[PDB]
């Protein structure tokens, strides 16, 4: 696993501030660990702390 920013399809990033729940959601996703990350380089999102393979995160394109 490693750290990443954490995302959900079709390449959608996860706004925070509002839900304040990325530890729970990373957690459950499988994830060591996981918050809000205000202040990225595609702006506020979710960030992820160890990240299995199987759960990838956001990549540079557009959202579907």
């Amino acid at each position: 696993v490693r750290d990443a920013y954490i995302a959900k399809p079709e390449n959608c990033v996860y706004e925070c501030g509002i839900t304040q729940d990325c530890n729970k959601l990373c957690t459950e996703n499988g994830a060591e660990s996981g918050y809000c990350q205000w202040g990225g380089k595609y702006g506020n999102a979710c960030w992820c702390i160890k990240l299995p393979d199987s759960v990838p995160i956001r990549v540079p394109g557009k959202c579907q």
